[PDB]
């Protein structure tokens, strides 16, 4: 009665590239600088409109940490939408894009929608990761990209807006 979509999205990424960080930048406008770790999952919910629509979000924060991989991927199952982030600043969590690409492959449905991100575009003194090599990759797998900072909150609303766009369109 209260909304017209109901979407479930995950964050999944390496730890510590600002997935907490993203989640609460977007929902509560709010930045810490300290790295406590995400234990399991947790999510928020929010309701945007779109198109004269009421989509209600609940979002999903997955722990990067190996040791919750197991039970965060459980909760792929029922994932309309992924936003799958790596740290500019972290050639690592670059590498391991291909490896997140293909737990969604594994563990979601055939038709979840996927963003590929890359967080801390304002750390432009410890970038190791150019935005055209993220762009490059992203087109290689055939989803959008964003550069965003957590941060100083560039990007995070519309990382969240193209990503219900794209999740209606293909509906
Ligand atoms: N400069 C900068 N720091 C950021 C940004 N986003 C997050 N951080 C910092 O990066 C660290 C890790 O952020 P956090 O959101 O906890 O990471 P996570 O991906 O949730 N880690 P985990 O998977 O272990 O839960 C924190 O110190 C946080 O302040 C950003 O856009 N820019
Ligand atoms: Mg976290």
């Amino acid at each position: 009665q209260n909304f017209d979509y109901m979407f479930k999205l995950l964050i999944i990424g390496n730890s510590s590239v600002g997935k907490t960080s993203f989640l609460f930048r977007y929902a509560d406008d709010s930045f810490t600088s300290a790295f406590v770790s995400t234990v399991g999952i947790d999510f928020k919910v929010k309701t945007v409109f779109r198109h004269d629509k009421r989509v209600k979000l609940q979002i999903w924060d997955t722990a990067g940490l190996e040791r919750y991989r197991t039970i965060t991927t459980a909760y792929y199952r029922g994932a309309m939408g992924f936003i799958l982030m790596y740290d500019v600043t972290n050639e690592d969590s670059f590498n391991s894009v291909q490896d997140w690409v293909t737990q969604i492959k594994t563990y979601s449905w055939d038709n979840a929608q996927v963003i590929l991100v890359g967080n801390k575009c304002d750390m432009e003194d410890q970038r190791v990761i150019s935005f055209e090599r993220g762009r490059q990759l992203a087109d290689q797998l055939g989803v959008e990209f964003f550069e965003t900072s957590a941060k100083e909150n560039v990007n995070v609303k519309a990382v969240f807006e193209r990503l219900v766009d794209i999740i209606c369109d293909k509906m």
